[PDB]
């Protein structure tokens, strides 16, 4: 064969991650994903190869598609959970939190205007290169919850500022180096984000859901520094905009590429 398997990445669903040798191509490291067996996963593939076209600098490489199907990435070595364990006290500088926000957020802004969304983002699928930059992996295909968007949550909408909570999510856990909602189900999740957010007004809550907004008592929001503590004020304000209930009001990528915060 072109690829040599060498050790186990993951498992997913139908199909097991690999890292392998591409013995074509000096033996360089790849990340190989087979694909089980229908035509919305050919037309999901078709979005990946044409997303490769681009080639962005924040999006994991696509090097090759095989016939079931065999998807070869470019290997990173950590992600983003890994980098955040070995960062030594008292954790990661502000200006490397500052530069990894923006290129997650120019990946997203870039899957966003190509009507991609992500759905799983979390620091596992976020890479970081030895060169410190950030490439989006593990996408565009068909538990933790603990950055899953209350919209999601709830069950009531799956459009792109889903995304953008688990950004926020992220921002909030580069500081802390831990998860900022560690929620064990749906609606313990729901809840641990409503004791810091507070109850959303009644016009916020989705209509025509199972969960309605009197099944909580979260009461007040309290401050975030609280939870985020060496939060500057201006990543305050963003970390605010990408953790709002209603999704139709949180900031986009697009949108968050431009905050002051950035300036
Ligand atoms: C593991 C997970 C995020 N993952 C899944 C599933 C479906 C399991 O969630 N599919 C995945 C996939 F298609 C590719 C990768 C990927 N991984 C690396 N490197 C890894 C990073 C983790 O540390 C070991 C390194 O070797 N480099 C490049 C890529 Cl693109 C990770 C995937």
């Amino acid at each position: 064969q072109q690829y040599e398997c060498v050790a186990e990445i993951g498992e997913g669903a139908y199909g097991k991650v690999f890292k392998a040798r591409d013995l074509k191509n000096g033996g360089r490291f790849v990340a190989l994903k087979r694909v089980r067996v229908p035509l919305s996963t050919i037309r999901e593939v078709a979005v990946l190869r044409h997303l490769e076209t681009f080639e962005h600098p924040n999006v994991v490489r696509l090097f090759d598609v095989c016939t079931k199907l065999t998807l070869v990435f470019e290997h990173v070595d950590q992600d983003l959970t890994t980098y955040l364990d070995k960062v030594p006290e008292p954790g990661v500088p502000t200006e490397t939190i500052k530069d990894m926000m923006f290129q997650l957020l120019r990946g997203l802004d870039f899957l966003h205007s190509h009507r991609v969304v992500h759905r799983d983002l979390k620091p596992q699928n976020i890479l970081v290169t030895s060169s410190g930059q950030i490439k989006l992996a593990d996408f565009g295909l068909a538990v933790t919850l603990w950055y899953r968007a209350p919209e999601v949550l709830l069950q009531s909408s799956y459009a792109t500022p889903v995304d953008l909570w688990s950004v926020g999510c992220i921002f909030a856990e580069m500081f802390r180096r831990k998860p900022l909602f560690r929620g064990s189900s749906d609606v313990d999740q729901l809840g641990k984000i409503l004791d810091v957010i507070g109850l959303p007004g009644e016009e916020d809550w989705p209509r025509d859901v199972a969960l309605p907004r009197q099944a909580f008592h979260s009461k007040s929001a309290q401050p975030i520094e609280k939870f985020v503590t060496d939060i500057d004020e201006l990543g305050k304000d963003l970390l605010l905009k990408c953790l709002t209930f209603n999704p139709a009001k949180r900031i986009s990528a697009y949108s968050a590429l431009s905050h002051p915060y950035f300036q």
